[PDB]
C-alpha cells in the first residue's frame, strides 16, 4: 500500500484503454509473447515490471520512458518530482530494513570484509579497504555499512540483509530479522 505504487496505479488510471493495449504490445522486446499474453488489466504491466524488477518504488526511469512515449507530460511531472526529490518513504521497505540493519549494526564480527564482498561492494574498494584498515573494527563497520547503503539503496530489500546477517553469524537476531521479513514481505507484496 505504497505511496509511490499508488502513484503508479494513479498514472495507469489516468490513461485510456487503447493506450494500455498499445503499451502492452509495443514493448515487443521487453514484454514478449508469454509475458504479453497472460496479463489482464492496464495495471498488469505496472504490476509485473515491479514484480520482476524493471523498476523499484524509488525511481522508475524505465517506466518513465513509457509515460513519455504516450505523450502525457502532466502524468510525467507529478511522477518526476516523486522520484527526483520526494523519495521520503517512497519505497517503504527501507524502514524495516533500517530497523533490522540497526539491530545488526549493534553486534558485529570482523566479517564485514567477507560480507561486503558477498553483497558485491566493489572489489577495488574492498582490496584497498582491507589493506588500509586490516585489524580494526571501527572504520570497517562504518565503511561497509555506508558503502552498502550507498550501493544497494535502490535495491534494499530485506532478503539482501537477511542473507547478509547470517553471513555475520548472529543467530539470535537472525530469526528475529526473518520474521521481520516474513510478515513484511507478505503484507506489502500483496498490494
Amino acid at each position: 500500500s505504497d505511496p509511490f505504487l499508488v502513484l503508479l496505479h494513479s498514472v495507469s488510471s489516468s490513461l485510456s484503454s487503447s493506450e494500455l493495449t498499445e503499451l502492452k504490445y509495443l514493448c515487443l522486446g521487453r514484454v514478449g509473447k508469454r509475458k504479453l499474453e497472460r496479463v489482464q488489466s492496464g495495471l498488469d504491466l505496472f504490476s509485473m515490471l515491479l514484480e520482476q524488477n524493471d523498476l523499484e518504488p524509488g525511481h522508475t526511469e524505465l517506466l518513465r520512458e513509457l509515460l513519455a512515449s504516450l505523450r502525457r507530460h502532466d502524468l510525467l511531472r507529478r511522477v518526476d518530482d516523486f522520484e527526483a526529490g520526494a523519495a521520503a518513504g517512497a519505497a517503504p521497505g527501507e524502514e524495516d530494513l533500517c530497523a533490522a540493519f540497526n539491530v545488526i549494526c549493534d553486534n558485529v564480527g570482523k566479517d564485514w570484509r567477507r560480507l561486503a564482498r558477498q553483497l558485491k561492494v566493489s572489489d577495488t574498494k574492498i582490496d584497498s579497504i582491507e589493506d588500509r584498515y586490516p585489524r580494526n573494527l571501527t572504520e570497517r563497520v562504518r565503511e561497509s555499512l555506508r558503502i552498502w547503503k550507498n550501493t544497494e539503496k535502490e535495491n534494499a530489500t530485506v532478503a539482501h540483509l537477511v542473507g547478509a546477517l547470517r553471513s555475520c553469524q548472529m543467530n539470535l537476531v537472525a530469526d528475529l530479522v526473518q520474521e521481520v521479513q516474513q510478515a513484511r514481505d507478505l503484507q506489502n507484496r500483496s498490494g
